[PDB]
């Protein structure tokens, strides 16, 4: 199979369809489970205590409306994040709003946060509570990455809304900083934001009370990242997802359709976010984990996020052009190399080319 759909059968269906109409293809299959179906004890990672039997998470975007989240993991991510979610439905930016760039394997999105919206995601999510209950408890945990709607004047309120309504139905919650397809996006008022969004998930209850994480952009100045870095200490922050997209257009970029607006994934990426997550962790003292995102391919891909700070990754945009198999080629890979650089297990791995 991961020959076939990276040669055949993906190339012959992006010739087929648009992104977006293959993106809500994808999402049906794999609602439906239309997928075949153990990991090595290497994989496994325990974050904040927690199991995740191996470190390669979906990244949100994909199942933005919690969808999908069974099938996600018989694809055979470790984690799944669902997202983002805003507190009101909306439809996002007109259409075509997601663009190609095959001769650079990079998607380029402006979505716009089209949501369900909260209602509709929590009742979709509690009618599967108690099996998500035991697959966290087996070493499968989710994520509800959390967004603001467009017209809210008050966004640490939507934020706040989010973590009252998804987050007793969540393992993890993630506050984006940055998204960059809503409008608007000092150090006192990313502390002022943070710590009501913490507040609300000090108040719910232990059994539903979950991490909180801050997700980043690759396009943050020096200042920027010291400055969450700062507050994230202060503030206790549980973890940061590094990164998001970047409205970068590194030079080099052949698409036809480099110059979209939009946020840039996949392969331009990911050296920028490697080096964003070996910032981060530098500037944490490695005390905060690191959700390592932005074009993982490979389990070299995946490796290189690890051994700069990273405990988990994840991918997406690698699954446009390679489909389902790519999760198993990145985890077969990265335990080989694992094995290959010495290492125990990828916990070994976390942070060594700090030299820990
Ligand atoms: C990631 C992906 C997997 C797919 O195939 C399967 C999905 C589930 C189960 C089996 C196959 C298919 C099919 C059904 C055409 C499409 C995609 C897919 C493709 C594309 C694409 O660019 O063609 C895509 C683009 C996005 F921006 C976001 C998600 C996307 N997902
Ligand atoms: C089509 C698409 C939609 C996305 N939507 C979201 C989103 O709703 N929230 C979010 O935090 N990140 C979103 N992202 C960003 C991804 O989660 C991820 O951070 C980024 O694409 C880098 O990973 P990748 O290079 O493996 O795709 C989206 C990415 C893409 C490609
Ligand atoms: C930081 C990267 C993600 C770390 C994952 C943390 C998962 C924690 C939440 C689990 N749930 C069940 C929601 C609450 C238990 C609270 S506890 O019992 O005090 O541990
Ligand atoms: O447009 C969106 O919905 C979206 C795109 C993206 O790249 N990142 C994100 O956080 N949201």
């Amino acid at each position: 199979d991961e020959r076939f759909y990276a040669e055949h059968l993906m190339p012959t269906l992006q010739g087929l369809l648009d992104p977006e109409s293959a993106h809500r293809l994808a999402v049906r299959f794999t609602s439906l489970g239309l997928l075949p179906r153990q990991d090595s004890d290497m994989l496994e990672v325990r974050v904040l205590g927690h199991k995740f039997r191996n470190p390669v998470g979906i990244a949100a975007g994909f199942d933005k409306h919690g969808e999908a989240v069974d099938g996600l993991y018989k694809m055979g991510f470790g984690f799944v994040e669902i997202g983002s979610v805003t507190p009101k439905p909306q439809e996002g930016n007109p259409r075509p709003r997601v663009f190609r760039l095959p001769e650079d394997q990079a998607v380029i999105n402006r979505y716009g946060f089209n949501s369900h919206g909260l209602s509709v995601v929590e009742h979709r999510l509690r009618a599967r509570q108690q099996k998500q209950a035991k697959l966290t408890e087996d070493g499968l945990p989710l994520g509800v990455n959390l967004g603001k709607n467009k017209t809210s004047v008050d966004a640490a309120e939507d934020y706040a809304e989010g973590v009252r309504v998804l987050g007793p139905l969540a393992d993890y919650l993630v506050v984006n900083v940055s998204s960059p397809n809503t409008a608007g996006l000092g150090k006192a008022e990313l502390r002022r934001l943070l710590t009501k969004v913490l507040q609300e998930r000090d108040g719910l209850r232990r059994v539903h009370r979950p991490a909180v994480l801050v997700k980043i952009a690759p396009d943050l100045t020096s200042q920027d990242k010291e400055d969450i870095a700062s507050v994230v200490k202060e503030l206790g922050i549980d973890g940061l997802i590094v990164t998001n997209t970047t409205v970068s257009r590194p030079a080099g970029l052949q698409g036809a359709l480099r110059s979209e607006t939009g946020g840039l994934s996949g392969k331009p990426l990911r050296d920028l976010s490697t080096q964003t997550i070996r910032e981060m962790y530098a500037l944490t003292q490695g005390r905060v984990p690191i959700i390592g995102v932005g074009g993982v391919s490979s389990g070299q891909d995946a490796l290189e996020k690890i051994r700069a700070g990273a405990s988990l990754v994840q991918l997406y945009t690698a699954l446009t052009f390679w489909g389902p198999p790519v999760v198993g080629k990145v985890k077969r890979e990265l335990e080989a190399l694992l094995k290959e650089q010495g290492f125990g297990g990828v916990t070994d791995a976390i942070g060594a080319d700090h030299r820990r």
